């Protein structure tokens, strides 16, 4: 109020005032809105007026479980791995015939396991919520974790026994709760998160792309190769989640090293210092929170891509599969997770990733940032360093090594939102921070209506547009508040930080 | 067990790793770098460059608001603002009701003009190390040459406190708020949030009304042009500009005679009140959330009709405030045809605005005052106007209302991303025509990244040339609701009755 | 807007209302009742109204 | 809706508009309340005794 | 007139379509009262009654052998038509309801 | 299933379910609660109910 | 006169265009 005082006709005519300004203003989200015309004769012009209004629900952002860039005994898994067998076979009197890395993939391979967990208990808690001032709960949220809805409906006290039993079945082996890896990941896999915290605020998701498989060899070693989640179109119903549990827990509860392993952690740290996963029942909701530290990370999240399978075709690119190995006899016996990203899921290069080449921007709200915010900002942000070296003669793909990533890493993100033409049905769009579009008339509009649905979204990601007919990219796509242009060792040094930060037990004696 | 964090045991790596420069100024480009530093061979594809912009400045239009027949608004207030000074004024009067609102409204005129120039003097002070923007950008935005105003600055100051001495002559009522929202828009910096690396809004004048005395046949306000974004005009442009405003005021017996009159009917301590400026004076940009609020509605109505603008098939649409004594019964009479960009074709983009408006507010409860001051410079078409002839170029439309300001244009000035990184002038409507070429797809995308730095910016509504489809409002809500041309209506014609709204005599 | 077409934004019209203005006070004139989503009226009983319907 | 279809309005556009009718009969006594007629006559005041009661 | 005028409230419906939807809402409640009416009978066992709870579940117009088979998909079922019950808004001091689902759930 | 089959997916439904919501705030709606596997009904006695049966 | 200098009249300005990571760990 710089210099405006008042008018003083509205304070003396204030019943003209009000059946003059007497409008709705809270539309329920969910459904599609029809603005109509100012000019009734502009029919004329089919396409030429846009009377369409589409406001989005919900973005799910698709992560993968990582153990943090392990490519020589010094990495921070490593050094979290000698930490833990110290203290589990030397401190504690334990067991003698497995190694520091077998425990550490142990440990690893239960992360996936209290994932899924978190998994079907956000499934669950989510087909209990109904709103009227939101139309897209709870089926856009259902679709976009990739369940039919229906069979959530029609089989409620089967999920939730589902989700119960897998807690219980969870309790045969043991890992150490002042683990903070495994309180992250619960964390950010169970909740929903609003973007400002208003009556119909946009939600925001995070759901596994993958899970790790612990695969036994012989005296080869031990791996751990991924387990595909079910994507967001997929309407998969509960018999095909209790057979990704059987299967994810298949070579785990018959194996003798993970029975003596599990009987270690248990001596080792106690029965009250393991993770518990909670048992829900019929009246266990969720609800929607407000946190600004997963929107400050959100924000600053850059996707890496398609994870790499074996049965992926890359062509130059024959051996660069996903997976998390140990072998005694190659590199010292350590932990090696060395991925390639900037895989899209197909033979060919994604030529958008080019676009994520750049130095990164993080952005933060506010003036003043504390180390704990900077720390927690830049999680799912995660840099390219060099392009990997392709084998051959040809490839048709581009892939990338980072310069360290964090304790998980983005491979896309998918968002919910209502049809703007009939029957207005939801509509599935996934894509990374880059997006290509391509040379085509029909490219343009469908990519301006993303754009406008994204920034829908209060703390996006930052986007990457390249446009294929001018052979250009733009850069980052957001609204900059306090910001500063982030290199690869300064990000490198920060996921160092937090990593061995995760991987730490306090319950030790490692600096009483 | 001991249970202490990780990052409590070693609280120095922490503080030590997330030591990072922030605040970065504005008003600079900044060059990002590689990552992935083999990436020089893929030349356009990497984007490397990161530019903020600074100042987007609304350019306005004031109107008295569509008047068709003496039951108008503007008539109804003259009628009641020449009862009031003839039941104050006992004697021989000569002028009408029209005459004397004419009167009042070539003296918004002149006080917006005075306003402008004030303005640009006071902007010139403004330096501050984080926002390189000042304040060249903000006087490139006014359409001044900067050197001129820094290089002449005794002159610029004589000429200004010389044109509040001259048009501080002719008395106004400070009780019409219509002046005092005038002065209050007109010579405001606004920033888009409370910070200090915050983007400025401003509204300068398109065009002025010049009075025009003619025959016999009354009266005809008639446009005078401001300086555009990007003309270096001088000194002696807007003292011509000044001359022509006041060619048929200074000295002139009429004039003298209403603005005695008005004197005497509104007190001394009645009237309005220039301000004076000196080498101290300075304005500092300030947080206003209405102001916000109605930059956020704005809807743009197009470039003003002059009689040399060549509307093929739309003769006589040049916008003009008449008062022919033979013609509606004496009545003012103005209804300008939207819709116009300067040029003799369709501009395609505007059909695009025939949709219904969004009204975006921030919070969850709406006042009644917050709501009618969200919607005044939004502008909607109901008609199109009719073609007098065979074949037309142009299209033109007919509002069903707009307030005592209509929005011509927004100019965003930015920093170039090229060297030597001088500054970039983008006037747009809220509407905007992507042809197909692929020098227009990136630079439409660089405008509305820049366009969404601005926190309450006006919503667009772009259209594609291949695609023959226009997108709707490209802004973010957060509590909306459809207005349509009957409520806005509605609201216009509550808020020109109380711009020009005077007390009574008891 | 039949009823009030030669009067809003008239001259004459105008003159002769700030001369009753001026003549009967602003104490001294009618007063017209403003209407909300309160304003409700009662069936009264009036025998004086009675008598002439009568 | 009988006392409504007395005085010639559709009642059920009186019900359905309520808010364009609050107004419009504010803007009447805004515009017709501009003009000055004396109170000391009680003419007007026995055709608003007469005409807005029950 | 509460809703849509003492409240700001959206004018693309009339005040016959709020009252026919405040009329399809009392046969959800209803049909939330049955099922659930349903679900209690069948854990009703008594010596000093052999109609319980076989004669109540025939007259109600169910298979008295499938509420005691599926329990839980019953009780499930019930507790899911009351969440999604709650996607409609009606209000709680109309009476309607209440009576309407205190006569339908009560032996 | 086919009860609540054009209720769910209808806009006018959902525009009057938020209008009802807003209006009458979310403790002023009718809640159903919740069931759980010890919720047992019994038979009562009410005069009111046997005599409207009657 | 003033004679007060520049980085004390703004020494927010200094104080954010100096802070750097520096103590970079050894063995990397």
């Amino acid at each position: 109020e710089s210099t405006r005082n008042d008018v003083a006709w509205y304070a003396r005519y204030p019943h003209i005032l009000e059946e003059a300004t007497r409008l709705p203003f809270a539309y329920p989200i969910g459904q599609y809105y029809d603005t109509g015309y100012s000019v009734a004769s502009a029919t004329e012009w089919s396409k030429y007026v846009d009377t369409s209004l589409t406001i989005p629900g919900v973005m799910c952002v698709n992560f993968t479980p990582t153990p943090g860039e392990s490519y020589n005994k010094n990495s921070p898994i490593n050094i979290a791995a000698q930490n833990v067998y110290t203290y589990v076979r030397h401190m504690n009197s334990g067991h003698a015939n497995y190694e520091q890395a077998d425990l550490m993939m142990y440990l690893l391979a239960m992360d996936s396991l209290y994932i899924f967990h978190s998994y079907v208990r956000k499934i669950l808690a989510i087909s209990k919520l109904y709103t009227p001032v939101n139309k897209y709960f709870p089926r856009a949220l259902l679709v976009a974790l990739g369940v039919d809805p229906e069979d959530v409906f029609a089989n409620q006290a089967q999920w939730e026994y589902f989700v119960n039993m897998v807690a219980y079945r969870a309790g045969a082996f043991a890992a150490p709760a002042s683990m903070t890896y495994y309180e992250r990941h619960a964390w950010m896999s169970n909740g929903l998160y609003v973007d400002q915290d208003v009556t119909r605020a946009q939600i925001y998701m995070f759901k596994p792309t993958m899970l790790w498989k612990y695969e036994n060899l012989g005296t080869t070693g031990t791996k751990l190769v991924p387990l595909m989640m079910p994507k967001a179109g997929d309407n998969r119903k509960l018999v095909d989640f209790q057979v990704l549990f059987n299967n994810l827990v298949s070579t785990m509860l018959g194996d003798e090293d993970f029975g003596i392993m599990s009987g270690d952690v248990f001596k080792a740290f106690g029965a009250d210092g393991l993770v518990k996963l909670l048992a829900v029942d019929s009246t266990t909701m969720t609800l929607p929170t407000y946190d600004p530290l997963i929107l400050a990370q959100i924000h600053s999240a850059r996707a890496v891509g398609a994870p790499i399978l074996e049965t992926s075709t890359l062509t130059g690119f024959p051996g660069r599969q996903w997976q998390i190995t140990q072998n005694p006899d190659v590199n010292n016996g350590a932990i090696i997770f060395h991925p390639s990203f900037g895989y899209d899921g197909q033979d060919h290069e994604e030529l958008s990733f080019r676009a994520m080449c750049s130095n990164m921007i993080l952005n933060l709200p506010g003036e003043a940032h504390s180390a704990e915010m900077i720390i927690e900002a830049t999680r799912l942000a995660t840099m390219f360093q060099v392009k990997a070296v392709p084998a051959g003669d040809t490839s048709k793909p581009v892939l990338y090594l980072p310069n360290g990533f964090g304790t998980e890493v983005v491979n896309d993100y998918t968002m919910i939102s209502v049809d703007k033409a009939t029957p207005h049905d939801l509509t599935i769009h996934t894509f990374f921070n880059n997006i290509l579009v391509p040379n085509a008339k029909e490219n343009y509009v469908a990519n301006l209506e993303l754009l406008n649905n994204i920034i829908q979204f209060d703390w996006a990601p930052q986007l990457y547009l390249t446009y294929g007919i001018a052979q250009e990219s733009f850069g980052p796509f957001a609204q900059l508040n306090d910001w500063t242009i982030l290199t690869g060792e300064t990000l490198a040094r920060m996921h160092e930080v937090c990593v061995t930060s995760m991987f730490d037990v306090p319950q030790m004696g490692f600096n009483k």
